[PDB]
């Protein structure tokens, strides 16, 4: 778009958010993070209820290529007989 802003612009894109599913209920909190940033640098770690009784949360990751590995691996990352879903989440657009 033209050039039509004068200030501090937002830091609200290249939000490829990431969602997983499929975690177990069992593994700890502490044990996530570590699988998380092991593939790149989590920009934030967000919470979510997809009204299963598996774990999910949001993976919020700073470049794409670093989000890419993530998911192309927890997708399908078996952990505790518990395979990890990830799917791209879609951004916030203001449209229905």
């Amino acid at each position: 778009g033209s050039s039509g802003s004068s200030g501090s612009v937002p830091k609200r894109q290249r939000i490829r958010k990431l969602q997983i599913r499929n975690i177990p209920p069992h593994l700890q909190w502490e044990v996530l993070d570590s699988l998380l940033v092991q593939y790149g640098v989590v920009e934030s770690c967000e919470q979510v209820n997809t009204d299963s009784e598996t774990a999910v949360v949001n993976v919020t990751y700073s470049s794409k290529d670093q989000a890419r590995q993530a998911l192309d691996k927890l997708n399908g990352f078996q952990l505790e007989n518990f395979t990890l879903k990830v799917a791209y989440i879609p951004d916030e657009m203001a449209a229905q």
